């Protein structure tokens, strides 16, 4: 459970933000790209692998999950690349929950910033902040940690 | 404390590299921008804060340091903006020794990216999963927990 994370990919103002979720805590990456391809994929998978302990990722789409380029920079980080199918049909519901409230933090900071990116930012850091009593960015290193010792 | 990280600039191939420290750890953040502004150097710093609990950033430069739009994002952020006066004058040597290994590891990746951000990631992951014995990862994660509990 604590290398597992999960791609998701959503749409806002003609851009796509493209998320990696932690699955065990509910921490989140995000970043804003023009489009989702497998190169701008690949790169948010190398950046997210040096910054957290990356085991195994469940891609967004079959696209990703085909794409040559995911696969060898999968490869290079030594992430096991999976599909992203809900066996559990939890999971689509849960994924749409998630975008839903990150549209709704992104709304809430919109104004504050004049591009799309910053307010994406500005959103994760209320996202993993936010108590729920621990936050996000707490259950994430507390687990990790745990499966250190 | 396990809430201090040290900004850091340095140059290759005519752009900027900027990098965050975590001082008790050795775990670093990088990113390749055109030139260090006010305005990247901010924007860093919100994903940075995002991404980990940042109570005291020391900057980089006397230009970082005054500039309102980094106040701004500190402020934002609650981060504790100081300066990065090498007071213990051992600091200076430090930072200069991890951009040098910094850039030797770039060198060892460099032919397997068109891009200098790729190659910088990737040596971020190499530097950040370098055990000696444990990782700079395994230290920021044990260190962050253990102030949790
Ligand atoms: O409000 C949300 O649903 C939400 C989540 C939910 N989340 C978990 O806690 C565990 C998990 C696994 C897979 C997908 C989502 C989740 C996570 C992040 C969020 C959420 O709203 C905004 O950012
Ligand atoms: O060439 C780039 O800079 C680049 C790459 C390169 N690349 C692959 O195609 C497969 C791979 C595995 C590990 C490391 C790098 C690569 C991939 C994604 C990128 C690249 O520039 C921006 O986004
Ligand atoms: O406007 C942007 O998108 C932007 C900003 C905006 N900004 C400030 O000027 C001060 C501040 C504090 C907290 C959050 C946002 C801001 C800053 C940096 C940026 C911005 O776009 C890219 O880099
Ligand atoms: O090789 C390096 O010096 C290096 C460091 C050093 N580092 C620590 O271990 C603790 C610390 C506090 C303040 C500044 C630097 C350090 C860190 C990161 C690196 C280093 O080489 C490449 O990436």
């Amino acid at each position: 459970s604590p290398g597992i994370w999960q791609l998701d990919c959503t749409h806002l103002e003609g851009k796509v933000i493209l998320v990696a979720v932690h699955v065990a805590s509910g921490y989140i990456e995000a970043e804003v790209i023009p489009a989702e391809t497998g190169q701008e994929t690949a790169y948010f998978l190398l950046k997210l692998a040096g910054r957290w302990p990356v085991k195994t990722v469940h891609t967004d789409n079959g696209s990703n999950f085909t794409s040559t380029t995911v696969k060898a920079a999968c490869w290079w980080a030594g992430i096991k690349q999976e599909d992203g199918i809900p066996y559990n049909p939890q999971s689509q519901g849960v994924i749409e929950s998630m975008n839903k409230e990150l549209k709704k933090i992104i709304g809430q900071v919109r104004d504050q910033a004049e591009h799309l990116k910053t307010a994406v930012q500005m959103a994760v850091f209320i996202h993993n902040h936010k108590r729920k009593g621990y936050s996000a960015g707490e259950r994430i290193v507390d687990i990790i940690a745990t499966d250190i010792q």
